[PDB]
RNA sequence: CACCCGUGCAAAAAUGCAGGGGUCUAAAACUGAGCGGAUAACCUCUCUAUGG
RNA sequence: CCAUAGAGAGGUUAUCCGCUCCA
């Protein structure tokens, strides 16, 4: 929407006296335009500018920009900020106005500039995205254990690197109680049969056969996980705070499983490549008499695994089916093969186009890029696949004709032996020559869906491109790059972008064990919620006897084969296996609102084919009908009465679907506090060091927030009322506001110092959510999940409350929130008050509306 | 439809207009041609399991 | 033999995140 950026105004920096802009250059790179000197501006980049200025003032830049349509903007001095109706011209100051202190934290003194500052706030940024995945990869692995009733363990919490497994074996004779139950919940930990569900982070390929790794790699990677999580969430004092940084002082054990863990897909991919393609890289050396096959294997590599000459500029998919359609290759006997000979295909085509045909796609893609409409863009395609038609039909039907029958069996077990020192300047660096902090985002990306897998990296690519180009713009001013030696890991941003690109061009979802079906189907039993009188030593065998494990089905079982066939295998399934507690999943879908609420972000076309499957006419009623036929989903105990049972087996994938979005968002909704309470850890240390009392942040939350509003604590009670003269010294810049001054102070005095730690707690060990059967029993109405989530942690703090002594307003507080069977909105911005220093993320994490970015509502006052 | 900042005009403190903000929040960037990952329907084959 | 379910292969149509090239 902005027209300053439209135009192609990528920054307006401020420097001394100067004010330098800068254009988008190629991707993320930023190039310098012209600098500005008291509205006198000597031009840059002469070469080939990007937009011209027409007039220059002092309160602002006119530019006129040819990025796409000719459009002319205005932007605004960056050295007049904070400067207008009431030393005209100062470099502007952050809102916390913790510039000076963050830059001499990062580099070695102050900078009369706002160049660092961007670059320093990206670099915090990082932590912020990482808080969020890591602390949901702990609740996975805690949440493995399957704890039946109220859990609340901590197993990783207490994790550090500074102790090996040497040291922490130590503690099977210790005389200390608490160590014992340090290692006995370890033990449990690696005897428990759940594991399989991470075995590529678990297990170890070594006919040969897949099992557990050893006890020191599982502690290892445990402690790793958990150390990442502490790490990410508090901010401890001393050399800790840069441990993510300087994991190059990581010991030997973490190295060496870090290597391991990494070593897994790489050496699959490379050392195996030939024996994996070996049909089709055969059926291409035939195909290609004339190439080189070390050349060829290698081409197909590129084609395959890294995957960077394949932007060509058009679809390379679409071409070939506008060249096979209407021919012989659309019969039913070649869908048994269609896997790799549209593959095939697809590899003589950019074989051609990256050789003899280089010149015919740059006419291709030169056409695309000024087509008008679809009707000129298909018949592009059309003109270009009868080329190519006409060009390879003789390759294609000798790649057809030797793709069947007894040759394809000939070519799979026929020895080929291939000159491969060609492929090895190509094949993806190994575990030796990639950085550790690569490495611990793979391994922690082993343990989260692979959406979360895909949203990680990227956000870390743009976060570290980010960089990259502030650092270089601040080289061609001459300015200084050199970090201290904290933060020396940062200088090789370029090797960190280029390592998570290589690792994103690979990374897939976490892996299955193939020896895991038994514990998935009780898993399945007791997410159905089918039950049997049999003891635990008695049902797991009967499911040995059932399975009798490569599965043998017995005949006419009913649902018991059903399930073993039909959901164990699910995508939906495995989804829901590893992301909360199957002995619990099942009470919550009891909860008819929170169903019937979920059930509107589902598709109107999945809610309509999930209707049509179950009662043989508005979707509104559909839904609402659909929702208590998932709530009270029955079976049985281990013409209609098949129905009723037939209906129950289709409404499982929607009735999986619907509780794992609830949880995952629910989830992704705690994640935003566990960010929240993480900033203000930090803001509280950073403000420590700019000379402000902060106090004792572990005792009292609201102490930050205290301290920055210039009030104090005396007698349990603030004694100071509001007074104008408070909220102009403030100091941060948010908080010179008066009436929001007033209503965080008026929110403040209404807290309660046990009620906010244990909302601290409740948000950094997920008790909220991983209790969520008990905290959802009693609800009216669901209006969001920000709603949802703050009953479920309202309920949890009564119901801890039930006992203790709690004052006045807390007491009333707990009192509406058991009258009505909603949140209270008075409750959350009564104990959401350690976030005022920071009054907008404040505000957007205690009123719904301004809480979701997709789901923007009117926000009270 | 949040917060802050610039300018213009009523006005004694804020409103109305029009803009900017990687240095505000999970939150800087318009269009076309594509690439990778993930999800959700529909069509056609193959392999399943439940039922009449 | 028909109904339903779930997997694998190939396409089609939305949707989100990131990246390359051009204007
Ligand atoms: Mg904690
Ligand atoms: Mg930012």
């Amino acid at each position: 929407k902005s027209m300053a950026k439209a135009a192609g105004v990528k920054s307006v920096f401020a420097v001394g006296n100067t004010v330098y802009m800068t254009s988008f250059g190629r991707g993320n790179d930023a190039v310098l335009e012209q600098k500005i000197v008291d509205t006198s501006h000597e031009p840059l980049n002469i070469d080939d500018p990007a937009y011209q200025l027409n007039v220059v003032t002092m309160n602002g830049y006119s530019v006129t920009g040819h990025r796409g349509e000719t459009v002319s903007a205005v932007t605004d001095n960056p050295l007049r900020r904070f400067n207008g109706r009431k030393p005209e011209q100062s470099v502007p100051t952050d809102m916390l106005c913790l510039k000076p202190t963050l830059e001499k934290k990062f580099f070695g003194k102050e900078f009369d500039d706002n160049i660092h500052i961007q670059l320093i706030y990206n670099i915090l940024d990082i932590e912020k995205i990482l808080a969020v995945y890591s602390t949901n990869a702990i609740y996975a692995l805690n949440n493995m254990s399957a704890d039946e009733n109220i859990e609340n363990s901590d197993f990783f919490m207490k994790r550090t690197t500074d102790e090996t497994f040497d040291d922490f074996e130590k503690k099977k004779e210790s005389t200390n109680s608490r160590e014992k139950a340090d290692f006995d919940a370890f033990e449990k930990f690696i005897g428990n049969y759940r594991l399989a569900y991470f075995a590529d982070a678990f297990y170890v390929n070594k006919k040969a056969k897949n099992v557990l790794r050893e006890d020191k790699e599982l502690y290892s990677v445990l402690t790793l996980i958990g150390k990442l999580r502490h790490w990410c969430v508090h901010s401890e004092e001393g050399r800790a705070e840069f441990w993510l940084y300087k994991l190059d002082e990581l010991k030997d054990d973490f190295k060496n499983v870090l290597d391991v863990v990494y070593n897994r897909p790489v050496e699959e991919i490379n050392n195996r490549f030939i024996e994996n393609n070996k049909v089709n890289i055969q059926i291409l050396g035939s195909v290609y008499k004339n190439t080189d096959i070390a050349e060829l294997v290698r081409s197909y590599y590129e084609f395959l695994i890294t995957k960077k000459y394949k932007n060509m500029g058009f679809s390379i998919k679409k071409l070939r089916e506008s060249m096979l359609e209407g021919k012989g290759y659309a019969d039913k006997e070649y869908d048994s093969v269609r896997n790799k000979l549209y593959q095939m295909t697809d590899f003589i085509l950019y074989t051609g186009y990256i050789n003899e045909d280089s010149d015919r796609a740059d006419d291709l893609v030169n056409t695309l890029r000024s087509s008008l409409k679809e009707d000129d863009k298909t018949t592009v395609y059309c003109k270009e696949a009868d080329y190519l038609w006409k060009k390879y039909r003789e390759s294609i039907r000798e790649v057809a004709d030797a793709l069947d029958g007894d040759n394809i069996k000939k070519l799979s077990k026929s020895n080929i032996e291939i000159q491969e020192d060609k492929l090895r300047k190509c094949f993806i660096s190994y575990a030796d020559s990639v950085s550790e902090f690569t490495k611990l985002i793979y391994l922690l990306t082993r343990f989260l869906s692979g959406k979360e897998i895909n949203d990680l990296v990227t956000t870390l690519i743009n976060k570290f491109d980010n960089i990259r180009s502030f650092l270089e713009i601040m080289d061609e001013l001459g300015l200084d790059r050199t970090f201290t030696a904290e933060y020396s890991f940062f200088e090789g941003s370029t090797k960190y972008l280029a390592e998570l690109v290589e690792l994103n061009s690979f990374v897939k979802s976490c892996s299955f064990d193939i020896n895991a079906k038994r514990t998935m189907y009780r898993d399945a039993l007791d997410i159905l919620g089918i039950e049997s009188d049999k003891t635990e030593e008695d049902i797991e065998k009967m499911i040995d006897n059932i399975l009798q494990i490569d599965k043998k089905l017995k005949k006419n079982n009913g649902l018991r084969n059903f399930i073993a066939s039909n959901v164990i295998d699910s995508n939906r399934f495995k989804y829901l296996v590893r992301y909360g507690n199957p002995k619990k999943i099942r009470e919550t879908a009891k909860c008819k609102p929170a169903v019937r609420f979920v059930l509107n972000e589902i598709p109107d076309a999945q809610i309509e084919r999930y209707y049509e499957a179950c009662c043989p006419c508005s979707a509104n009623k559909r839904r609402e009908k659909l929702a208590d036929m998932i709530a009270e989903i029955k079976f049985e105990n281990f013409t209609s009465e098949a129905e009723i049972k037939r209906k129950n087996q289709a409404i499982i994938r929607l009735y999986l679907t619907v509780m794992y979005i609830m949880l995952k968002n629910l989830v992704n909704v705690n994640a935003r506090y566990v960010i929240a309470f993480h900033c203000v850890e930090r803001d509280t240390k950073l403000y420590a060091e700019s000379g402000l009392e902060v106090g004792n942040i572990e005792k009292n939350k609201t102490n930050l927030t205290m301290a920055v509003m210039g009030v104090k604590l005396e007698n349990g009670i603030i004694k100071t009322e509001f007074d104008k003269s408070f909220a102009e010294n403030a100091a941060n810049r948010y908080l010179r506001n008066a009436r929001w001054y007033k209503l965080i102070l008026d929110n403040l005095k209404k807290s309660e110092r046990a009620v906010v730690n244990e909302f601290r707690n409740t948000v950094c060990h997920l008790n909220a959510i991983r209790n969520i059967n008990i905290n959802i029993k009693e609800i009216k109405e669901v209006e969001n999940y920000f709603a949802l989530y703050h009953y479920l942690i309202q309920k949890h703090l009564e119901n801890r409350f039930a006992d203790k002594k709690v004052e006045r307003d807390t007491g009333d507080f707990i009192s509406k929130l058991e009258e009505h069977k909603t949140y209270c909105k008075d409750f959350v911005k009564a104990y959401c008050t350690p976030f005022g220093y920071n009054l907008v993320r404040y505000k957007n994490l205690t009123i719904d509306g301004l809480f979701d970015k997709n789901y923007p509502g009117k926000d009270d006052s």
